[PDB]
């Protein structure tokens, strides 16, 4: 696609999410660049409305799959960089199990030569001292395959997956994601043949920040296409 050319060499970043849960009301903004090339991400967010009302590891998924490394042979499943620069909506419903869920709405796009992603997130029905409010996640983050298929009424994709965060008491929080993604622009964009993404993740701290903040460092490779 033309849009693939935008992401050959390092692009900077740019996140901004307005988010409510259960009426605590926070913004966050982030920084960074990513190499699509190499498959990699980094970036730090910071909370600009104070204390993060919710664990950061369950914001990590909601704050830029176009730069997933797409092996040459599976070029033409590359639905995220072919939708580029006028970019593309991203939908979720978040699916805490015996808890609440987050609902996200995203519009990823350039801005000049920067990728930028600016998220609304809307999340309700949590319990007061679940493993969420009550802030009982581990600072960490396990690797998870994003499953995609085609959305052709849509002219964009989908994708299902399942994401678990690790609690403090050793156990696990479940987060199921559905994701519906939609190009904005008029070019012609990919409709992949299914496959999946492989995503690890490493989060950390800046140890000059006081700010409520996080690190993230992330590889993603796309795969399950031999041909
Ligand atoms: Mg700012
Ligand atoms: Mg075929």
């Amino acid at each position: 696609s033309k849009g693939e050319e935008l992401f050959t060499g390092v692009v900077p970043i740019l996140v901004e999410l307005d988010g409510d849960v259960n009426g605590h009301k926070f913004s966050v903004s982030g920084e960074g660049e990513g190499d699509a090339t190499y498959g990699k991400l980094t970036l730090k967010f910071i909370c600009t409305t104070g204390k993060l009302p919710v664990p950061w590891p369950t914001l990590v998924t909601t704050f830029v799959q176009c730069f997933s490394r797409y092996p040459d042979h599976m070029k033409r499943h590359d639905f995220f960089k072919s939708a580029m620069p006028e970019g593309y909506v991203q939908e979720r419903t978040i699916s805490f199990k015996d808890d609440g869920n987050y609902k996200t709405r995203a519009e990823v796009k350039f801005e000049g030569d920067t990728l930028v992603n600016r998220i609304e997130l809307k999340g309700i029905d949590f319990k007061e001292d679940g493993n969420i409010l009550g802030h009982k996640l581990e600072y960490n983050y396990n690797s998870h395959n994003v499953y995609i298929t085609a959305d052709k009424q849509k002219n964009g994709i989908k994708a299902n997956f399942k994401i678990r965060h690790n609690i403090e008491d050793g156990s696990v929080q479940l987060a199921d994601h559905y994701q519906q993604n939609t190009p904005i622009g008029d070019g012609p964009v990919l409709l992949p043949d299914n496959h999946y993404l492989s995503v690890q993740s490493a989060l950390s701290k800046d140890p000059n920040e006081k700010r409520d903040h996080m690190v993230l460092l992330q590889f993603v490779t796309a795969a399950g296409i031999t041909h």
